């Protein structure tokens, strides 16, 4: 747990994440919980050039460290790590199944029992607010009240959890769940859903 | 026929299946026939760690080896075998195009001559039950009575054969099914088939 | 120009048509003409276990090697090499795109300039029979007639060229043209072409 | 800044171009501002065999170098050039979702805040002409004059930028938009957009 294990996966996780097929347009951010603030990837370099001393540490106060820029979202990773005391690690992207949802401001609703994976039987879509704004900031963090990842209209996705392994986990996971919603309801509209009672016993289960 | 060349068998079709593109969501389980019971991948430990000793041995009773957690989706697979004694190999997954019809709780029916390598002239869809119960189980077995693979509502996909090479295979040819049904369903519905009876001679041809 | 050689082409066209995703449900078959027949591959064998030594000669009345099996599908190879006396090899696989033009049993209208490598304004679509009989290979030696390449209804499509190299660029330029009709005939139908007129300029141009 | 160096890039961007699912049916060219003219990829020979040496001149002029044969579409990547005095780099190819939006003949509107990146708030769409022709020259540099990127009709997509990296990757963002836009109009029409004034902010805010 010293700053440069968490700056190799953190570099680990944007790798990974691209090899999913998840960070198109080159546009995906992660940081994790560290002292007082984060740790994040930095604003301009390509995911491959990375190295850990690239990584930026940004504190309670929101200040970074000296000559290095902290990516361009970074506010609200910090008011998902302080709308949620447990989540330890911050994923977003602007994956494409996802940021469709996000353009129709849809809610994804129950389709799968895997919905519960994220706390309840939906993922939320937050409202618009301009990108790197106290305004964005706060419709996030109203939104992860009582979910882990939630769409940004006309945006992209954040997911938080535990550890990276895990955010990331989840991430792709939405992404799976936005592609299954998009593909039926080209067909169909309404789709068919489980039960609340059906996803209260999963929730249980899991 | 030893039992690491059985595991080591299993982890290659996981791999093989997630380079496929069959394992999102890191979702899948794949066993095989042994003994009075059978081998299967266990559960929590990501497909990329999995070594030979992770491999879980479970009896005809249920009962699993000592200090290892067999898959959490384990009951429908010892469904399978007991439903269909020719059936030596099982691969689950939550394959996006099959689950994606799962949604619309749909079979699907003779699109092309390929269909008939699961046994007859469609792919049925199981009804939902939550997972892991007996429930889930029975609708499984009453599925796999003439099929080879099914699919299940709101789930994903079981399909099992004589061996893992053909069980895998036969899991992604219902996933290319699955991407031509939903593809040509989004034009027009319903969707052309092919006669019973051109079926018949497709049936007895293979 | 030795047999060696022709049966590695072969087999790096199978390798090559697979990671191009072309080769989905491991059902795709390439051939060159050769001698008085030609070269094909063989039934069975999965691609990567192909050696050059697998590779079966077919003679022009059909009669093939000793203790081998061409593929099953190699009746239609024979078919396109009498209709075509310029085409010196052949690709045939059930790309997914393609298959699914075929399922709606229509052919492809000149969405694109590129329609005019395989020979006119269209891209044909033969009537459905049954795998391996000689009423299949009629359908295929009409439609090749004026065409390099052809969907064949609820199966697949058949390529063919002057080499291997420009028989696989063929295969995949008609899958791209199959993914932009279904992806523009979902949002409207008709879907705009390009004039008679617009596409003889093409032809002359090439 | 000699040859080698910007023949050597124009060869990695062709590469990564096609692993990013860009160059499909082998269609792509790229070309750098050079001297008074440009360096741009051959005609012919597959992006793979492409070496240092095959990379051509074309002067101001539109005279090319001796025994070597310049793209078949140069014209319009000098036409990019001369509209775009700030243009250093053209990527141009026939990526599906691009296309497939460029036969609907539709602009792409600001959908996602990323639309900024070509410089308004919509990637335009020129009229038809022939491939090739002084006609398709005007359209494309007429549809330049104030943005970045645009698609072609019946086509494809031309990007540029201030240099290959910056390029490709607008060429790979307006793909994106692409896809975003197509799969949402499948479902909804028209699609909700970001209204003129909160584009504004976003550029200012670039
Ligand atoms: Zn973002
Ligand atoms: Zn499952
Ligand atoms: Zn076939
Ligand atoms: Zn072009």
């Amino acid at each position: 747990m010293e700053r440069n294990k968490l700056a190799r996966q953190i570099i680990d996780t944007c790798l990974e994440m691209t090899r999913l097929g998840l960070n198109q347009g080159t546009a995906g951010n992660v940081s994790v919980r560290y002292q007082d603030g984060m740790l994040i990837t930095p604003t301009g370099i390509p995911y491959e050039k990375l190295t850990e001393s690239h990584i930026v540490f940004i504190d309670g106060n929101g200040k970074h460290e000296e000559g290095k820029l902290p990516s361009s979202e970074w506010r609200f990773h910090m008011a998902a790590y302080q709308s949620r005391p447990d989540a330890n690690a911050v994923v977003h992207n602007h994956a494409v199944h996802c940021t469709a949802v996000s353009i129709l401001n849809r809610s994804i609703p129950a389709i799968h029992y895997m919905i519960a994976a994220a706390g309840g039987n939906s993922i939320p879509c937050a409202p618009y607010a301009t990108a790197g704004t106290r305004e964005l900031s706060e419709h996030v963090a109203l939104a992860l009240k009582n979910r882990k990842a939630t769409l940004l209209q006309h945006h992209g996705l954040i997911a938080c959890e535990v550890n990276l392994e895990k955010a990331l986990w989840l991430a792709h996971e939405v992404e799976v769940l936005a592609q299954l919603y998009l593909t039926t309801l080209a067909i169909t509209d309404p789709v068919p859903v489980l039960s609340d009672e059906e996803i209260a016993v999963v929730l249980e289960k899991f």
